[PDB]
């Protein structure tokens, strides 16, 4: 869960220039309280300190984590998946992938996207 | 681990020795024999088997979609060049986080590198 609260706290500041605990345990649909447990945990470990702030650390790795769902986002809507079933296919798989994988990912992305005949071409394998 | 996990070995075991010793599925799965021994109760109450264990043909249906998505999962991760160190673990930790469009999806694009290699070519080439 480290990982999914940085992911919402990251973009939050991105969206309105703070992260609000309310904001963060509807993001999360949890109660504010795992909210303050969670962020003590991140302040503790130096990813933020106290509104909350992202520390220089706690930001590349939000950037990351925006980063890899953007680009899994991306990938399977390329390969051709319900766009309704994208989003909670990334959310589930996202964090279980080394970075090799999600890098070879990025490279397969950019093989498509540079020669839409590549597109066509896997849109008639299916 | 998940119901699925234990369904996915429990059909592997069969397939490779005939049959699925309780002993077999906690050492596959790391597990003490308790959590196995109640998974499996909880298999029968789902009638995906019964009791040594046999699958039903519920059970053998699910293990057999679920073995071809792990090796359809590594195909994919080894197609596009992950090193292979690196794969299994991977295609543990999605496999059964992802619909059956996008297995489906990724079956056709496995099928795609598949039947050119020019293509697998180009695929190094950007990388
Ligand atoms: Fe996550
Ligand atoms: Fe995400
Ligand atoms: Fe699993
Ligand atoms: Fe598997």
């Amino acid at each position: 869960s480290m990982e999914d609260y940085i992911e919402q706290i990251y973009m939050l500041i991105e969206e309105k220039g703070y992260a609000r605990v309310s904001d963060i345990a509807e993001a999360l649909a949890v109660h504010p309280s795992s909210v303050t447990k969670m962020v003590q945990k991140l302040d503790k470990d130096e990813y933020l300190i106290y509104g909350l702030v992202l520390t220089s650390k706690g930001k590349k790795i939000g950037k990351r984590l925006v980063y890899r769902h953007e680009l899994l986002e991306q990938f399977l809507r390329i390969i051709g998946v319900d766009e309704e079933k994208i989003y909670n296919d990334v959310e589930g798989i996202e964090h279980h992938l080394s970075w090799n994988s999600i890098d070879r990912i990025g490279d397969l992305v950019q093989y498509f996207e540079e020669d839409d005949a590549r597109k066509k071409d896997l849109k008639s394998i299916q």
